[PDB]
């Protein structure tokens, strides 16, 4: 009921991390283009096989003088995987501890970014080369206020364009251009890639890259489909620059979650030149890349620890929108006060000081195991509370009882995603 909002609201305001005026509003008026980079982990950035770079385009962005790149950014997903990361981008709220929030909470009342942005006249659309029913997206996007859903009905699903879950990234990005250029501006858009999906085979000759030689074909083929993903982003960027949308936009790209689980530890230790992959090393491998190119704004390679729930306020702040009145779990990464103790969905966490995995603590810098006696419990408490506040919102559908100042309530029945 209405009184349970109070405790959550008092904590969200008691922790809000205010905006950096070096950055706040500096991208006001711009389009937003999100790209979800399927199963892409940060270890891939700058990685080479036989002296050949695996992700040369993404590497250039990582090394340029203009793009924000975050090398200590972590996925915070659970069992809803791709859609768990989408939920966090739009809501700055954690997904469910078990099962999928997209599948089970699509009737919650939400106050998403695409919905916030309506009062600034943003049209919102998702692009994805698979049916709209996948991960219950067609129900959940309506709750999120997404105006348009360009699913697989809008792509040529032939022989050579289709792999496993649907469209390959290269033709998916080509075909999305006229659809994207038809959008009244300003627009807020999501591109959900498909091609870098487990077990990571790619067809010859859709890419020319060698497979690694690590004794495991899942891991061997990862590098080939990652290289293909990288060419797709390059083409997308070239096309964004032909049509003039590159200078009119904030492009935000993120790996959605890990692609390589602990079932492949034997090969991953070879990938890393290590004897074995420990619990600690695996925690380090949950880094996913985050890139933000905000046109008109000089980006920095930022090393602050951050997670998925931090993206939405970073972006909103860049657009000049004040997030103090919203119930959001995340903290603007560009903020001076930005918190760096990063929860994982299962209650583990990572921070510059500590990595905590199944109740063990390690020194984040060195991997050295720490005994419980010498650990400051204050970080663990911050984590529990951060997760708890979010869970109260989602479990009690608390946003029915909260009205932020700008916000006009979303009516899911407004949206229709049938292709005519
Ligand atoms: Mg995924």
């Amino acid at each position: 009921d209405s009184s349970d909002v109070t405790e959550v609201e008092n904590y969200m305001k008691a922790n809000y991390d205010v905006p950096n005026n070096v950055y706040f509003g500096k991208a006001e008026g711009k389009n937003v283009i999100y790209v979800s980079l399927e199963s892409l982990q940060s270890f891939i950035i700058d990685y080479k096989i036989d002296g050949k770079e695996v992700t040369p385009f993404l590497n250039k962005l990582a090394h340029d003088n203009e793009t924000f790149y975050f090398d200590n950014f972590f996925h915070q997903t659970g069992q809803g995987k791709t859609s768990d990361a989408e939920f966090m981008m739009e809501n700055s709220l954690y997904p469910l501890a078990q099962g999928s929030v997209f599948v089970n909470k699509a009737q919650n009342t939400l106050q998403s970014v695409p919905a916030i942005l309506k009062s600034k006249n943003y049209t919102s659309a998702t692009f994805h080369g698979n049916t709209q029913t996948f991960w219950n997206r067609n129900e959940m996007y309506k709750a999120e206020g997404i105006d348009k859903f360009f699913d697989s009905a809008y792509y040529d699903m032939n022989e050579e364009n289709t792999k496993n879950y649907g469209m390959k990234d290269k033709p998916f990005f080509k075909e999305s251009m006229p659809l994207l250029e038809s959008l009244p501006q300003p627009f807020y858009t999501k591109f959900i890639t498909l091609s870098n999906h487990f077990p990571f085979g790619m067809d010859e000759g859709d890419t020319d890259f060698p497979a690694g030689d690590f004794g495991d074909s899942v891991v061997d083929n990862y590098f080939q489909s990652a290289h293909y993903l990288d060419q797709s982003i390059e083409q997308f960027f070239n096309d964004l620059k032909k049509d003039g949308l590159y200078d009119k936009s904030i492009i935000v790209m993120y790996g959605d979650h890990y692609g390589i689980s602990e079932n492949h530890n034997k090969a991953m230790a070879k990938v890393l030149g290590k004897d074995e992959i420990t619990d600690y090393d695996n925690a380090q491998l949950q880094r996913v890349p985050l890139f933000i190119h905000a046109a008109g704004v000089k980006g920095e390679k930022v090393h602050k620890y951050a997670g998925d729930v931090d993206v939405a306020p970073t972006i909103l702040h860049l657009l000049g929108v004040d997030t103090k009145d919203y119930l959001m779990s995340g903290s603007d990464i560009l903020s001076k006060e930005h918190r760096e103790v990063i929860p994982f969905r299962n209650g583990d966490f990572i921070s510059p000081k500590y990595t905590k995995i199944s109740g063990k603590y390690y020194d984040t810098k060195t991997g050295k195991e720490l005994d419980e006696s010498e650990v400051d419990k204050s970080e663990d408490s911050l984590v529990k509370k951060e997760l708890e506040m979010s869970d109260k919102i989602i479990n009690g559908d608390l946003l029915r009882f909260y009205e932020p100042k700008g916000f006009k309530k979303v009516n899911p029945s407004d949206y229709d995603y049938t292709k005519h």
